[PDB]
């Protein structure tokens, strides 16, 4: 009977993990790490990516809104973060608004870690086993099924092997390699400053008006988001700053070390020091020492297809994303929903095939793949609109808004229903 072998549990393969308990479909989570860690970085999560997660399972959403702050007006008000007029104490001047982006649907913003804690808890321990690091695959000579061998010498046996481990995902190396061409994860110049403050302390400074909602400060070569959560009583602060330079390389097991450096505030200080006022004090408020968070994507070198044999790709390992459109982990949930419903078919079947196994996961990549790409070229975009790279956008507000907001609809507002429904038909029809 059919076994799936989960490498990974991010948010994509515990996602997955629930979607099949939920089910009745075997499965087993390997992961290399002897728990899941503590990362608590805040992920924002948009209206497909929960639907997706209520189409997995209810307890999946519940999971994720046990934990999630809204913010305290749910529209996002684009403006200008330069032009800004009136006053030079925020308190006072005018915010040059640009345009307004409704979500449909709602997003949330939740610490990754209190979202793993949650999820984790409709999951039998013993379905996950730790300190199981994924080195390589091959196939059983005598039954032809996936042989999963790990690093501590020990292997495993599956029918499908699905690749839930992350943006250095060793599945997609067993799949395509990692040489300097294969398929990999690359720097896309943009660089992540954040910080928590009282809300009060943010209205203190900015007056309750540029607290009032979601706020997105375009400008040249950076951009700030302000986030208001009123139910934690706290302002985000994030901010980008676009770096032409290569991020340096370092050799390491680990995505924060390989991926944050120490930084200071004056970093910041200095990147936005032609903005206006509300985003020089919204800097202010940063810590004097911080991080700073590199963010690759999968732009420059993708992986041809999600599938290949019994193996395939979801979630950061297949098409690893700006977060400029929401965090990529949304779209990793759209992943194992898709898993989760064409894998259902085939665990009712008695027996499955190396053919059939691979023909199902193939239907995956095919509805998957080009939405995915387009995500990870549509989120680079959007970065690069709103820090002015190639035009000064603040000129240039009601271009601007029909760019974002069909951006925003194309990946927000997709037939969450209807990518399961048509995945399930062609499966239907191939098998
Ligand atoms: C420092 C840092 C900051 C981030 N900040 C943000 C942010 O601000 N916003 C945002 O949207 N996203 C952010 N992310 C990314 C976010 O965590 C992921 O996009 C999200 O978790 C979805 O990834 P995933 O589930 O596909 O894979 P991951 O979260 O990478 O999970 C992969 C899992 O597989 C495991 N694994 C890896 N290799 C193997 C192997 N060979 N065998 C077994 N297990 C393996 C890992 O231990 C991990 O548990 C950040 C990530 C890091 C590292
Ligand atoms: C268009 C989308 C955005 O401008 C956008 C970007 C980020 C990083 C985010 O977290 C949210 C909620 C957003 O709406």
């Amino acid at each position: 009977p059919f076994e799936v072998a989960i490498v990974g549990g991010g948010i994509t393969g515990l996602a997955l993990a629930v979607g099949l308990l939920k089910r009745n479909v075997s499965f087993t989570i390997y992961e290399r790490a002897e728990n899941f860690g503590e990362l608590g970085v805040g992920i924002t999560f948009t209206p497909n990516a929960q639907r997706a997660m209520e189409a997995l399972d209810p307890c999946v959403l519940q999971s994720f809104t046990n934990v999630a702050s809204a913010p305290s007006g749910g529209t996002i008000n684009f403006v200008d973060g330069v032009r800004e007029q009136g006053s030079e104490d925020p308190r006072t001047s005018t915010a040059a608004l640009l345009f307004q982006l409704h979500v449909k649907g709602g997003y949330k913003a939740c610490r990754r870690c209190d979202f793993v804690d949650q999820i984790v808890q409709h999951i039998p321990k013993d379905c996950v086993q730790y300190r199981k690091w994924l080195d390589s695959i091959e196939t059983d000579h005598e039954s032809g099924r996936a042989v999963l061998k790990f690093r501590d010498g020990e292997i495993a046996h599956a029918d499908v092997v699905i690749g839930c481990d992350g943006i250095r995902s060793q599945v997609r190396a067993s799949m395509f390699g990692t040489d300097e061409l294969c398929p990999r994860a690359q720097y896309s110049h943009q660089l992540g400053y954040r910080g928590m403050v009282p809300l009060a302390q943010a209205t203190a400074v900015l007056g309750p008006e540029k607290t009032s909602s979601a706020v997105l400060h375009t400008g040249p070569g950076a951009f700030v988001l302000t986030i208001p959560l009123a139910e934690v009583h706290a302002m985000h602060i994030e901010a980008f700053i676009m770096d032409k330079e290569e991020w340096p390389e370092v050799q390491t097991s680990s995505d924060s070390k390989r991926y944050v450096l120490p930084a200071t505030r004056n970093e910041a200080t200095k990147a936005f020091a032609e903005f206006g006022p509300t985003v020089r004090s919204a800097v202010s408020m940063f810590p004097e020492k911080l991080e700073k968070w590199a963010v690759f994507d999968m732009l420059e070198a993708p992986v041809p297809t999600f599938a290949k044999g019994r193996v395939c790709l979801a979630g950061d390992a297949a098409h690893a994303s700006t977060p400029n459109q929401g965090g990529g982990a949304g779209f990793g949930i759209e992943d194992a929903l898709v898993l989760a419903e064409v894998l259902a078919v085939l665990a009712e079947a008695p027996n499955v095939s190396g053919i059939v196994a691979s023909e199902a996961l193939a239907v995956y990549s095919e509805v998957r793949y080009e939405r995915s790409q387009w995500l990870v070229r549509s989120s680079r975009r959007t970065g690069e609109l709103c820090t002015w790279k190639d035009r000064d956008w603040g000129l240039a507000a009601e271009e601007l808004s029909r760019d974002i907001i069909s951006r925003s609809h194309q990946l927000w507002d997709h037939d969450t229903a209807g990518m399961v429904s048509d995945a399930l038909a062609i499966l239907g029809e191939r098998v």
